[PDB]
């Protein structure tokens, strides 16, 4: 999951910020998953969790291999067609990489008290 997701995030945001900046943000960007998303970047992470829960109920995890993608001028896009579970997880990852690149990064929402703000 994380290695290829990091390449898609870095492609979409052009290098603006390191992937780790999105790993402990709000209520949903990171390990847990409770409460209401604190902002539009946090809503990106919640949709990505919904997407990964759907992929798991379709038997798409663990990943058979690396999915196919290309980083063009355009930003990243997925290229698997015949391998359906690899295309489904890549779609989840590239929609969150674009969402992240377009959402404002609110520095006050990095590493919050999640037991309190999301519960």
């Amino acid at each position: 999951n994380l290695v290829q997701f990091s390449y898609l995030i870095q492609c979409a945001n052009h290098g603006k910020r390191p992937t780790w900046h999105y790993m402990d943000y709000g209520c949903y960007c990171g390990a847990g998953g409770s409460g209401t998303p604190v902002d539009e970047l946090d809503r990106c992470c919640k949709i990505h969790d919904d997407c990964y829960d759907e992929a798991g109920k379709k038997g798409c995890f663990p990943k058979m291999s690396a999915y196919d993608y290309y980083c063009g001028e355009n930003g990243p896009y997925c290229r698997n067609i015949k391998k359906k579970c690899l295309r489904f997880v890549c779609d989840c990852d590239v929609e969150a990489a674009f969402c992240f690149a377009k959402a404002p990064y609110n520095n006050a929402n990095w590493n919050i008290d999640t037991k309190k703000r999301c519960q």
